[PDB]
C-alpha cells in the first residue's frame, strides 16, 4: 500500500518551484513586514515543535500549510501509535536556508516522528504526499522537507 519515499527522493518528482510542485516562491516574509498577516501560529496539541530559537517562529505558516500538516498529525499517529509529528523548522527568521526557500515565507516545514526514529523517516516522508502536501522531499537523514503552494497558485488566474 504505502511505500516510503528514499533519501533524496521528492514528490512529485519535478522541482519544488514548479506549478505541479509548491508554485513560485513569493518572497520573504518577516515579522515586520506587510505579509506578516499571511501566517497563523498551529497550536495543534498533537503536534510537536521544536522551536529551538524559542520565538514560536517554528509554528507560524500559511492556512495551507496548516491544513496539510494537521492532517499529516493524524496519520502519523494513525501509522504509529504514541507517536506524534514533530516539526524541526518551519518559518525561518534568520536565512538559514537557500535563497528562495519556502520556509521564508511559512510555506514550508521540516518534520520527524517525536521519537526521531530515522528509520521512520521514508514512511513520515510518504504519510506527506498522502497528507498533501505539495511537494514533500527526504532532504536528509534528519527531516523530511514538506511545502505546500501560496493560495494565489492553488486558484492562479
Ligand atoms: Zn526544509
Amino acid at each position: 500500500k504505502l511505500t516510503p519515499l528514499a533519501y533524496k527522493q521528492f514528490i512529485p518528482n519535478v522541482a519544488e518551484k514548479t506549478l505541479g510542485a509548491s508554485g513560485r516562491y513569493e518572497g520573504k516574509i518577516t515579522r515586520n513586514s506587510e505579509r506578516f498577516k499571511e501566517l497563523t501560529p498551529n497550536y495543534n496539541p498533537d503536534i510537536i515543535f521544536k522551536d529551538e530559537e524559542n520565538t514560536g517562529a517554528d509554528r507560524l505558516m500559511t492556512q495551507r500549510c496548516k491544513d496539510k500538516l494537521n492532517a499529516l498529525a493524524i496519520s502519523v499517529m494513525n501509522q504509529w501509535p504514541g507517536v506524534k509529528l514533530r516539526v524541526t523548522e518551519g518559518w525561518d527568521e534568520d536565512g538559514h536556508h537557500s535563497e528562495e526557500s519556502l520556509h521564508y515565507e511559512g510555506r514550508a516545514v521540516d518534520i520527524t516522528t517525536s521519537d526521531r526514529d530515522r528509520s521512520k523517516y521514508g514512511m513520515l516522508a510518504r504519510l506527506a504526499v498522502e497528507a498533501g502536501f505539495d511537494w514533500v522531499y527526504y532532504e536528509s537523514k534528519a527531516h523530511i522537507h514538506c511545502s505546500v503552494k501560496a493560495e494565489n497558485s492553488v486558484a492562479a488566474k
